[PDB]
C-alpha cells in the first residue's frame, strides 16, 4: 500500500456555530467570515465553530463539504468523506464513529451535537456553500414518518457541496446537519434533521 493519504482533504475554518438575530428578523443574513468580503473555492483560506472540507487536485481546492467541531470532535456527512482522514493547518484528524444510515461520521470522538426540535419551531441552516461567504437562513422543518418512527427535515436549498453544515435551534445547538439526503414516499428527496429522529 502507500503511506501517504489518497486524497488530501483540508478543514477550513469559516464561522461561528450560532443562531444569527439578524436571520431571525430578515429569514437570511450574511455572517463574519475572518474580514473576508469574497470566499475563493480555489484557495485554502482546530477551535470550536463551522469548517468547509476542500479536496486538492491539480486545479486547486474544491469545496466537497462542510462540518462541524465541537468539544474535541469533527462532525461531516459520510458521503462527503466516506472516512477519509482529514488535515487541518498540520493536524491529521481521524474517523472514530459513523452511521452511514444516518449519513453520519465523526472524528476525534463520538457524536456532540445536542440541538433540539420539535414540531413547529424553526432553525437556521448555517450554510457554507461552495464560492459563498456563509449565510445563516431561517426555516422551519417539516414533520416525516420513518419506516421506524419519525424524522424532521428541511428542504434541500443549497448547493450539494454544503453538506455537513450546521443546522442550528435558537439555543446555538446543532440539530442536525445539512445533506443527508432522503427520499419521501411522494418521491421528493429532503435533507432530514439528525437529532430529531424517533427510532
Amino acid at each position: 500500500g502507500s503511506h501517504m493519504l489518497e486524497a488530501d482533504l483540508e478543514l477550513e475554518r469559516a464561522a461561528d456555530v450560532r443562531w444569527e438575530e439578524q436571520a431571525e428578523i430578515s429569514g437570511s443574513s450574511p455572517i463574519l467570515s475572518i474580514i473576508k468580503n469574497e470566499e475563493e473555492e480555489q484557495t485554502l483560506g482546530l477551535e470550536d465553530g463551522a469548517y468547509r472540507i476542500k479536496q486538492k487536485g491539480i486545479l486547486g481546492y474544491s469545496q466537497i463539504g462542510a462540518g462541524v467541531y465541537k468539544e474535541g470532535t469533527f462532525h461531516t456527512m459520510w458521503h462527503v468523506t466516506r472516512g477519509a482522514v482529514l488535515m487541518h493547518k498540520g493536524k491529521r484528524i481521524e474517523p472514530s464513529w459513523a452511521d452511514v444510515k444516518k449519513d453520519l461520521i465523526s472524528y476525534g470522538g463520538g457524536w456532540k451535537l445536542e440541538g433540539e426540535w420539535k414540531e413547529g419551531e424553526e432553525v437556521q441552516v448555517l450554510a457554507l456553500e461552495p464560492g459563498k461567504n456563509p449565510r445563516a437562513v431561517q426555516t422551519k422543518p417539516g414533520l416525516f414518518k420513518t419506516n421506524t418512527g419519525t424524522i424532521g427535515a428541511v428542504s434541500l436549498d443549497f448547493s450539494p457541496g454544503t453538506s455537513g453544515s450546521p443546522i442550528v435551534d435558537k439555543k446555538g445547538k446543532v440539530v442536525g446537519l445539512y445533506g443527508n439526503g432522503v427520499v419521501t414516499r411522494s418521491g421528493a428527496y429532503v435533507s432530514a434533521i439528525a437529532n430529531t429522529e424517533k427510532s
